[PDB]
Order: structure tokens, then C-alpha cells, then sequence
DNA sequence: CCGTCCCCCGCGTTTTAACCGCCAAGGGGATTACCCCCCAGTCCCCAGGCACGTGCCAGATATATACATCCCGTACGCACGCACATCATTCGAT
């Protein structure tokens, strides 16, 4: 927005940070990182699923 | 060669226990210092061992025979299949 500068938005938000409850602002990694996710289970998690229900395929 | 089947194997969970990293202590390897008692070395002396012959020995080496062993054929058993008669059952009239 060309209609305000930095200065008096950046005082604004300052403003609006003392008005309005601040941001989480929170960041994720989940427990896993790599691995231990080979796709023959999810082809044995899909032979699980094949088995229960999928042998109809009707 | 036929063909059998099971029993290792991949592969996948999940328990764990090696793995490290660090901490702590002193047992105990390694070293110095001393010294004596201990082995080398000489001299001397002598019987223990080897060389040489010797015979005798029994030790071996050959005989002959009794006996043991293996193998084939045999017959004998025997359970077998084949085959039968007979025990049994069926079709018809009673």
C-alpha cells in the first residue's frame, strides 16, 4: 500500500501488537525426519486395507 | 531322472544391549638400586661308556594240518495270486 510509509505502520503494528494479543508465531519439525517410511508398507498398509475390505471391489 | 516337501530365507517388528563417553582408583606393570650366590672356568682324576667279539640262544623263519568263513544252490516255508468249488444269493414258480 503506496498510501503510508514503513514509519507509522511500523508504529501502527506497534500499536496494533500493544492492541491486539501477539502472534504464535510457532514453527514445526515433527518427530520424524527421514526413514522408516519405506512405500512397501504403504503397499502392506494397502495389502492391509485390500484384504478387509477391497477383495469385494465391487 | 522324478519328484517330493520342507526348511531356510527374506523381510518385517521391537527389544535390547552393545556403544560411547565420561568418571574414578589403584592395582600393578615397569623401573632402580643392591648384592650375593651362582654359574663359568681350570685343574685333576677315573669309571662310565663305547667299540669289538662272542656265541649262543631263544628268538625268529619256514613247514603241515585243523578249523573257520564265504557263497550257491537248495529246498523249504509261506504268503502270495490265481483259480476253483462251494457257500451263498437271486430270479422264477410256487
Amino acid at each position: 500500500i503506496g498510501t503510508k510509509t514503513c514509519r507509522q505502520v511500523y508504529e501502527f503494528r506497534v500499536k496494533e501488537s500493544s492492541i491486539i494479543a501477539p502472534a504464535p508465531a510457532e514453527d514445526v519439525d515433527t518427530p520424524p525426519r527421514k526413514k522408516k517410511r519405506k512405500h512397501r508398507l504403504w503397499a502392506a498398509h494397502c495389502r492391509k486395507i485390500q484384504l478387509k475390505k477391497d477383495g469385494s471391489s465391487n
